[PDB]
């Protein structure tokens, strides 16, 4: 086996998505093989397509996904619109067991926050870390809210024994603002934070956002972890 | 005593503060005795006063305030900006404990989400409600994130053998979306849903405030939070 990680975030639309493209592009920058999956996708009618920004953004091709629903919802509330159940609990773990080889970082992508449903019945991202091994980074927010938000997560991931492998801050405003700053010294207090990518970063061409990935994540931790 | 209801959000913006006015308002419409405290008020500088705007929207006059702080962050980080500290654990309890008496219902509203720290050192308004013996009330919203938000903020609550009160979806559209719809459906299945309040609930005046309370709960439910 190699090095698998869950990606997930404290809530939506926090940049867990712009945080595992720039993960990636910074492991790769480090020569590390990697590959993303995104189990479950939701909000296609509109576009959405988070293994396409990965790949655009870092140059993966090992892009896994298993299931894509048009509604911008849950899975499990894009799925019953849709009238089509979710994958099976089985499917997800044998696909990221499959994905994950010696010296590859493997990272899956939730769909949301730690305890949204992603397989039936009711299985989590966190359940499919337990099965899979993996530890979990968690994409927060600098905004007003994320201490309590990354709080409940750290404590919903230790309530299993799920290793928390630290936060990324997903946007970091300019200027960062009083709340913001005060944010960024409490959360590292709770755990450490890997990165803080600059707002606006997702607008980036694959040769800029090459560069602010490996800039914004520690070197030495990057290739520490495969 | 008589029942504590500890009134807490999935966030801030979440509607606790409409909350705890409409919830004091149908009680007192049901005959019930009832004091608001809220121990730690930030963003005293930009006007920030949830009591005041639960007399205001309620006519509850048996309010009790504790620390104040004038920045509209984080209790922690609003009381250093300030140069000031946090309230003792036992100031918190004791001005619920003072409140309490029988045949009232005394709402505690948090700052903010469950574990935002209110006391030094890392006291929080879980740790409070084990003190007090309350129920938690969570405050939770119709958008896309609640589910998540929610389960997380029950199964903190359950690790301390805090009993869920029930959700009250502090802002319900008229018409629902899809979304909205979805989510107060999986809302229910998680927890008991005692009212979803209307958009806009802050702006009515007393007597549509106090006609929109009465109706916004299940009377039996009200009734029966304290005996
Ligand atoms: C399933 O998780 C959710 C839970 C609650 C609310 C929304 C979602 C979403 O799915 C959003 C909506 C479509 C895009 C998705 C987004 C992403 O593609 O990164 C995300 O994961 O938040
Ligand atoms: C202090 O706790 C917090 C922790 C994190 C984020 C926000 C808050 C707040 O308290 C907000 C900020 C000002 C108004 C407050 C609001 C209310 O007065 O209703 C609330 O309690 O959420």
């Amino acid at each position: 086996g190699g090095t698998i990680l869950v990606v997930t975030g404290t809530g939506t639309g926090v940049g867990k998505t712009v945080v595992c493209a720039a993960l990636a592009s910074a492991a790769r920058q480090a020569g590390i093989d990697v590959a993303v999956c995104k189990p479950v996708q939701t909000g296609t009618a509109r576009g959405d397509d988070d293994l396409a920004e990965v790949g655009r953004l870092a140059g993966v091709t090992q892009l896994a996904g298993l299931a894509r629903y048009p509604q911008p919802m849950a899975p499990a509330a894009a799925a019953e619109h849709a009238g089509m159940a979710l994958p099976a609990r089985d499917q997800i773990v044998r696909l990221i067991a499959d994905l994950d080889r010696p010296g590859r970082l493997t990272l899956v992508e939730g769909a949301g926050g730690l305890l949204v449903e992603l397989a039936e019945p009711g299985v989590t991202l966190r359940d499919v870390a337990v099965d899979v091994a993996a530890a979990a980074l968690v994409v927060v927010t600098a905004d007003l809210g994320t201490l309590n938000h990354t709080k409940l997560t750290l404590e919903a991931l230790a309530a299993q024994q799920v290793s928390c492998a630290g936060l990324v801050i997903g946007s970091w405003p300019d200027p960062p603002g009083l709340v913001a700053a005060s944010n960024r010294s409490a959360l590292a207090r709770i755990a450490m934070v890997r990165a803080a990518l600059p707002a606006g970063a997702a607008s980036l061409d694959a040769g800029d956002f090459a560069a602010m990935s490996a800039a914004a994540f520690d070197r030495n931790w990057v290739a520490g972890l495969v």
